[PDB]
DNA sequence: GGTAGACCAGG
DNA sequence: CCTGGTCTACC
């Protein structure tokens, strides 16, 4: 899921688990657990803790318990559901948190690509994978000024910059391409080649792209199709070693 | 320190 | 062999 879908998950999942006390944690694919390294330590420390909150940082979900925070990344196919302990698990269920009321928070992931880290709450923000994560795109912490400062420093293309998670949280290939199209900027442009005007415009489009979604594509996956704003065929190349979609007319 | 890109597994 | 987000590991 993209950031906005993750936010939707955070919102709808919270009431379904808040106030629930963990009685057991069952792990069927240990590699998902990245911290503590030993999945057994992971399971044992969570038992007895009550879910108190659920926050989002970038595309990470941060489950708040009594003492610990669980940092969860769904990656490609990860999904959470709350269901009865009495019913059969759905296919590809790799982690289950069992609550004392007989319900369960289940993590499914056909790809097995998702990750989980647990730390004492007060440590979560200064350890991987949250450490160094850039500002929320919809926060005043993410500003044209912040953006401009990073652009000037680097020899990187603008796309490479926006894909950098220390720059801003939750911007993947899709939103980068879309934001760059909406800002009229070619992805292969050097980040340092962007004018202050282009920086402002880009920041604005980024925020709008994320903001609107947290509530139709122009270029992503539309190569060979007419651009929706000028009709020029959308093209696809490789920038920052990535599948990059752009309009050769709208973007400069 | 700044950077590209290596890798979680399976469709 | 391919996707990708991002933490790692290259110099
Ligand atoms: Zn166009």
């Amino acid at each position: 899921p993209e950031l906005p879908e993750v936010e939707t998950i955070r919102r709808t999942l919270l009431p379904l688990i808040v106030g629930k006390t963990i009685e057991d944690v069952r792990i069927f694919w240990p590699n998902i657990i990245r911290h503590p390294r030993d999945s057994e330590a992971f399971a044992a420390r969570m038992i007895g803790q009550t879910v108190r909150g659920l926050e989002r940082r970038g595309k990470f979900l941060k489950f708040l318990l009594d003492r610990d925070a669980l940092i969860s990344h769904l990656r490609m196919e990860g999904r959470y559901a709350v269901a009865s302990a009495l019913e059969p698990l759905e296919p590809h269920t790799h982690v289950v948190f069992c609550f004392t009321d007989g319900s369960e928070l289940r993590y499914r992931d056909v790809r097995k690509f998702g990750t989980m880290h647990v730390y004492a709450k007060e440590e979560a923000d200064r350890r991987p994978p949250l450490a160094e994560l850039g500002p929320e795109p919809l926060s005043p912490a993410f500003s044209p000024a912040v953006l401009a400062e990073r652009a000037v420093k680097t020899k990187r293309s603008v796309k490479a910059l926006l894909l950098d998670c220390t720059v801003v949280a939750g911007f993947g290939n899709i939103y980068v391409d879309e934001s760059l199209f909406r800002a009229g900027i070619l992805p292969g442009r050097p980040a340092a080649s962007l004018s202050s005007k282009e920086i402002e415009r880009l920041h604005e489009e980024m925020v709008a792209t994320i903001g609107e979604a947290v509530m139709h594509l122009y270029v992503y996956g539309r190569q060979g199709n007419p651009c929706k704003r000028c009709g020029t065929p959308i093209e696809k190349t490789v920038v920052a070693g990535r599948g990059t979609h752009y309009c050769p007319r709208c973007q400069r």
